[PDB]
């Protein structure tokens, strides 16, 4: 839910689109 260091969520197998905040 943001753009920090750790990913928040993932897609169906590829790469995340978001990070902590």
């Amino acid at each position: 839910g943001g753009a920090g260091h750790v990913p928040e969520y993932f897609v169906r197998g590829d790469t995340p689109i978001s990070f902590y905040g």
